[PDB]
């Protein structure tokens, strides 16, 4: 099944037209949605105005198990991955527009998978190597995620990191500073302007996000569905584990 | 007159519609397009599918007065077929251009957007103290061959707004060890590229850019690989820049 | 009276000899060491092997009130047996000691240093422009529950000489994101710690060390592995800081 | 043969005392005054009052061949000697003539256990870089060099590098700035307070100095012999090789 799909940026996003999203997607549907999800780290779909509280987290449920039932209304300009901080972190979020600011209001996700790629191979050898801890809650993980589907490494950083754990505090600003400063290099990010109805879902476990804060008091009302996340492992098998 | 205007980002940007550029434009249109530029920083005009390169050049002169190898048939286009780092343009000279009109005649299908940052606003966001103190520095320039001074903080001679002026071709702050220089530059700099100050715009064909280089710098993303880009460029003379307390800048060497 | 005075560095430390420190020391002896300690900021007395734990506290109390597990038989006077970290003395309180008395019980054969650097040499070195930002800074200090506000910039009560008030309790400075907090007070900071504004001393048993905690920072050098090292430290109570303008610091979290 | 050897700092330094340096020293001695050299790094005679230029000089070539060969001497700034050229100094031997009576120190640095002291993802990283120096000469030396009579590793950087090979600009910043920290970190110096008469002898290959610039117009006035080099071999065993 190929969607008729259109690259955003040139290494992030793409959006997907033809699909209305719903509850009642067939099976070959949902697989190409994750695929594609998968491939491009951040998918768009526009023009889902049918698309209400209760359908979105029935559409949601199609993807994996949400953490109305689930829906959340949101009414973050800082780069993140979602709730790192915890061990097993979300592996996805659907998000619609319900207001969107007439300027302003912008998302932007960056492609910490291609972020990794492009790392000179000595420094990918390091990064392999680090664990960091992240809090709000406090959890190690390590700085390289291997992709549960795709076996993708990811550099797994933003802003819950606390410190880059063994080393002093020197060196870990210098060293966090250089790897998510690969993350949010221009090249591996993709910017969104939303309109209403717009909806994007993105691979928590290869992106982080940042919401633009340019809109003053512009009303932006967003919902949201989260979709519950593995045990992150690192390139030799370690698995994250919280500490406090 | 009110051009049918709709700002990109909250910050900066703006898209123009039911404007057709040309030579013939009247003269009420080139104000509204020389306020809206001041105003907005970069502005955006799509569909100019009919706008050619003599028609741009044309064009550019109702603007300003173009500076001068150019695309054939022209005397003032340059075309450019990788400049991924956040500047303002020519900022080595000393009255380096005011601005550009930038016309995208080979689009990439996926990648290849441009970037730009409002200076005025970075500087606006700073507290008082770091204002002042930016009021007060001056930075080297160069293209490694020229070097010019310039004052950290031009203010803008139609608006009167004062805007950072930094950039990659700055070479250090003047009166300043390396380390002090490059951590008075990630800072201000930093304030130039945070999210809120740029706007982002993904070409399609016929797209056209204008923007105020007083008050900007660009970053053009190279995420585009082998897919072919082109676009084609004309650049309108500037003037001097004049620091908060009415110094000029200088050029120091060659 | 001309004390038998002998800088160490250029720019901070002197050591004073013919000076049998004790309980006993006259009234002009006693003025003489506390115009040397604001001169030179910190002062070293060698062979100092009469002076045991309850004459260096009686010595002590000659020069400021020493603050309240001590050394027994004593009321005040703490003994440390690692620190190598820049820092001014408990500066997350509002009126942090104005100095310490520090005498070395033993001293490792190799290692063992403390570094004091100059924080009114630091701030006179500055551009001016950045002195006046300085000026204007206050920063958070905390111990990692206390949080105290103090201006970047201490005018110094006895001398009036500014001098930069910084070291590894500030957790911010105030006004400022993340990012522009940590630029400024590398720059800073980077001045107290430049080579040319510091004085490292090697201990012998015996020596003691007096130095004005309201400018200085010190480190204490951890390079002697399991060599035994035991100092005994009297610190003595220190006045609420007041900045360029009169403002005052502020604890604002007890 | 044990000299009366004196460490200073616990890392680096030591003064040696009861050696009348000149040209007559006999084997065992200066092969003494190596190990002692190879071992603490920086070394220190007092009281060569007898020590005129030609008996320096002398002195030096028991140690190895001088690139006649006196240098009368500011350089605040931490730096190893020459490093822009491919086989550059293996020691310098540098006696105190005039020396202020306040400030007029050096410091010198210990790079083998700055190298040491990283967390060995660190050094492993930092065993594979290749950094270029110049002396705006260019040459590109490995950041980790193995000394060739101890085989101790050690960092290869200070004032003369230009960039890391293979990196950003800011990446180039940061790793150098984590490298040249430890170099510099007080644990791994020791700063020697010259009296006129004083001699030091330092292993270029493991340290870098830095005359501290605190005298004002106090008269200071050394006088130097270096001695002649080889070209660096890398942990892989790769040379340094020039390239402008």
């Amino acid at each position: 099944l190929e969607l008729d799909v259109h690259p955003v940026a040139g290494r992030i996003g793409a959006e997907i037209r033809g699909v209305k999203l719903s509850p009642d997607l067939d099976a070959a549907t949902v697989e190409a949605i994750q695929a594609a999800l998968v491939r491009h780290k951040v998918i768009f779909f526009r023009g889902q105005t049918h698309l209400d509280d209760q359908s979105q987290e029935g559409f949601a449920k199609l993807l994996g198990e949400p953490v109305t039932r689930y829906l959340l209304q949101l009414d973050a300009n800082s780069w993140h991955t979602d709730v790192t901080f915890v061990e097993a972190y979300p592996k996805a979020s659907i998000l619609r527009s319900v207001v969107a600011p007439a300027s302003g209001g912008d998302t932007v996700w960056a492609n910490t998978a291609a972020a990794y790629q492009e790392l000179p191979e000595p420094l990918r050898e390091l990064a392999d190597k680090l664990w960091a801890v992240h809090s709000n809650y406090e959890t190690e993980h390590p700085v390289v995620r291997v992709h549960p589907i795709s076996g993708e490494r990811a550099l797994q950083l933003g802003h819950f990191v606390k410190r880059i754990k063994g080393y002093s505090l020197a060196d870990s600003q210098h060293l966090f500073a250089v790897l998510q400063g690969h993350v949010t290099r221009l090249e591996n990010t993709v910017r969104w302007r939303w309109e209403a109805g717009d909806v994007a879902i993105w691979d928590n476990r290869a992106t982080q996000h940042y919401a633009v804060d340019d809109y003053g008091t512009q009303p932006r009302i967003v919902r949201r569905v989260t979709l519950a996340g593995e045990v992150p492992v690192g390139v030799d098998g370690q698995l994250s584990r919280t500490t406090r």
